[PDB]
């Protein structure tokens, strides 16, 4: 199924007929970082499998719902169970849910992920406001926009120089200062490793040479689809480890260590994003 | 349809039966840079859609013709409307028209494109004679030759060290000096960004570190297919902008700015390539 | 055909019913470097085309057999004719033979390849023990594990930091010292160029900047599938040329020069790997 105007419109029509919520803000939350979704007010939970033209996710399994409702007085739509390109989803499958958000009225997209630290200032448990990226799949002919352009959503050749909204970064930092956790908050450049293997020790050393501050396996495809169709983005990485230190000390990483860091910062990230939602403009 | 000997032969047979021209030189022209094609003498215009085994291009639309005739007393064949890999065309679709040129008798291929400047000496409106490349899709398992080798055209493992003919670069520069525009002409290394998003500001900074002089979304696939089957190449980039300056000053790019630079240099590029065609050997 | 538990099990059942050998060690040998296979004791040769669910290889042609028997008193299984991703084989086709080795009992995988030298200490005819890698296809969304995870074999997010076993590297070097050819043996970082074009001169210069010691078109996909399912790896490159010197002197490479280097070192590599097999643990 192509992520075109007609197909996105059919999905949006279904959602509107079931939901009654017209959302202004969209959220996509990293693994272990989804507690905010279960606290959306006056919720409507819509399984992906019930929505016309949504991608099939039964091979991977696990949760996959669209959740609509209110947070801090604002109308929102959340993806509960996100689609990652290392699972084998196509460009068209990643793009369709973001384009449905656009047709529903979304103007701002908030994203979190788990990532590895490259910059030597980064510790496990730190947050990084993403200010730009290095897209190795895009340089290598696997950009999420490879294929025909869908003209109704955006231009053939997008400019990504303002993909990460500056004012939203400023608002996130201001709220951290108000609650005295600004010592955990950095800004940086995100490298997209297609995955699913963690970056090797020698790949980590290369990324340091190339000016990368953090590395992960998500987020950039969604940012590009959002920027193409005029949706503003705030993207925040939670740092699971410093891969450069681990390479120097011959120390291993694993998904269990990652999820324990997620549990340690989950409640603070929830509180932070609730206040960002309450206060952001447009 | 595979870009094999039998399929390329059927297309060449059709073209010969319609055209009567046996071309020695092939041309592929960048967007906004095609005025020379409309001035080919005693032309025959052949829509792609009429040629056996040519790739289907109706999803993208817009022009797609093969044009045969004479320029400066030489017999040529031009592609009017080129195929780019960011549109989703396969390896086999890109390669078949170049292999048809080979079977028709082409010995030299001349190529132009629009590109972004990385080297700090490059200004909007400058020309760059390409002397080598960095192929991010090829390093990343999306080389145009991935698949079975077509032995009738070339070897399994090509050497690209002389893909950009030195004497043709010398002839292009000599003609620029004769007409006193050599101050616009540079040489450099081309980075292939698969696209279709312009390189991000942080990707631009990385390319500077890695020794790239210009960046664009075309040309390298055609160069590799030509080199594989023994066709000599001259490739010239027209610089639309300096991406490193734009990153330092937080300035945007777009396809409209690119096309205005094309219009500013179109007539001079036309005159230059007409004289190159008239004078080149083999 | 997916490289899943059921499909790998059917292939293993066939092999066991024909072979009677339960191997502990697997070998994959580079082009021109396969003489050891023809000296396996009490051999059983099994054409790939006869084994349930093995990948189809008739488009490329040439040899494709699984060979089981004894070397130095150890039970082994060899791939005679390996599958390379530049031929167009999918992730699933590369992975299935390694997962069949796992089900047959393999605990150690020994690999050789031909490669280009980047580090200035490397000469034609030298050997490099691989200690880590830079996986350009993996960074670029063409990792061999992209797709659903096969949970019976390994985790969703593997750590590659110990993919190249340290003790096996130590054993290989010790045997070189015993036979007084340690002056030919180095260690280094391998860059995976998807291929099939040799790295361009300017790509070679980039790889030097990025800390790569050697570059080639194989090995990393097999290493990753082996590491995912808990098989220990030793990987050795035979250096055909120094690509950095060739770029400075404008000297060409070709498959014929590569194969002549293979012939020069074939008998010594055979003797070396026979002794490694005899002596390795686990
Ligand atoms: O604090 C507030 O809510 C405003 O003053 C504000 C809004 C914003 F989008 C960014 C800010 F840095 C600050
Ligand atoms: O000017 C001419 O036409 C020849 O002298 C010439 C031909 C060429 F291929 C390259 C040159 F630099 C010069
Ligand atoms: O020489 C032998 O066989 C053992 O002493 C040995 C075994 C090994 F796996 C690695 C070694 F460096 C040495």
């Amino acid at each position: 199924v192509v992520a075109n105007y007609e197909n996105a419109s059919m999905a949006a029509d279904y959602i509107k007929r079931v939901s009654n919520v017209l959302p202004d803000i969209g959220i996509i939350c990293g693994s272990g970082l989804g507690k905010l979704i279960e606290e959306i007010e006056e919720r409507k939970v819509i399984p992906y499998i019930n929505i016309p033209n949504f991608p099939k996710t039964t091979v991977a399994g696990h949760v996959g719902n669209l959740v609509l409702g209110s947070v801090g007085g604002r109308k929102i739509v959340a993806m509960q169970g996100r689609l990652h390109m290392y699972e084998g989803y196509s460009n068209q499958e990643i793009a369709l849910p973001i384009r449905v958000m656009k047709l529903l009225g979304v103007r701002v997209l908030l994203i979190t992920n788990l990532a590895g630290g490259i910059n030597r200032k980064l510790k496990s448990g730190d947050f990084v406001l993403i200010k730009g990226h290095i897209n190795f799949p895009g340089l290598g002919l696997n950009n999420v926009l490879v294929g025909p352009n869908q003209d109704e959503f955006g231009p053939r050749f997008p400019d990504l120089s303002n993909a990460y909204d500056r004012l939203l970064q400023q608002l996130a930092l201001k709220i951290a200062q108000e609650n005295d956790f600004q010592d955990l908050v950095h800004e940086g450049v995100y490298a997209f490793n297609g995955g699913p293997t963690y970056e090797s020790p020698d790949e980590s050393n290369m990324l340091l040479k190339l000016g990368c501050d953090v590395v992960g396996m998500s987020t950039v495809p969604e940012v590009i689809i959002a920027c193409h169709c005029g949706i503003k983005v705030l993207a925040v990485s939670l740092i699971a480890n410093n891969s450069i230190l681990d390479a120097e000390n011959d120390v291993s990483i694993n998904h269990e260590k990652v999820l324990a860091v997620a549990e340690k910062r989950a409640d603070l990230l929830q509180m932070w994003f609730k206040e960002i939602i309450t206060r952001l403009p447009l």
